[PDB]
RNA sequence: AUUUU
């Protein structure tokens, strides 16, 4: 197990830089995708701050990889550079899809201040799959307590956003889906 | 060029 669960963060995370979501708006990867028919070294690549806090082993980050369930990444010959599959292209961004990106997003006040990604995610791994969550911030650039997330379905949003309960381990949350918290 | 580069 714990191995196992942790080979499995450095897949997710690997695979949410390169992800559907991510990548239209990550520029530096986006460049660096360009240099070379979307080849990055792994030498930029533990450069990420969320991978690097797992791992900076080049071999431990290919293992991970061989063995994913997702199978989204590709490996190098000489295992130095990773990439994104090129038969799997990222989505054609229309409004029918702006728009239903929408129906599957929630909002939720709630979280400590001092919460972090992993606290909020955490605590989200058994309520249905998320494609993105998104922490609030001020100005002064601090986590205001609110944030966004994105259900892969709308079935698993709606059955999410219409229970009664949720409250955060003791506290208690204010959930919306993203277009009413829109009624400000 | 770290808002999960």
């Amino acid at each position: 197990e714990k191995m196992a669960a942790l080979e499995a963060k450095i897949c997710h995370q690997i695979e949410y830089y390169f992800g559907d979501f991510n990548l239209p708006r990550d520029k530096f990867l986006k460049e660096q995708i360009k240099l070379d028919e979307g080849w990055v070294p792994l030498e930029i690549m533990i450069k990420f701050n969320r991978l690097n806090r797992l791992t900076t082993d080049f071999n431990v980050i290919v293992e991970a990889l061989s063995k994913s369930k997702a199978e989204l990444m590709e490996i190098s010959e000489d295992k130095t550079k990773i990439r994104r599959s090129p038969s799997k292209p990222l989505p054609e961004v229309t409004d029918e899809y702006k728009n239903d990106v929408k129906n599957r997003s929630v909002y939720i006040k709630g979280f400590p201040t001092d919460a972090t990604l992993d606290d909020i995610k955490e605590w989200l791994e058994d309520k249905g799959q998320v494609l993105n969550i998104q922490m609030r911030r001020t100005l002064h650039k601090a986590f205001k307590g609110s944030i966004f997330v994105v259900f892969d379905s709308i079935e698993s949003a709606k059955k999410f956003v219409e229970t009664p309960g949720q409250k955060y381990k003791e506290t208690d949350l204010l959930i919306l889906f993203k277009d009413d918290y829109f009624a400000k």
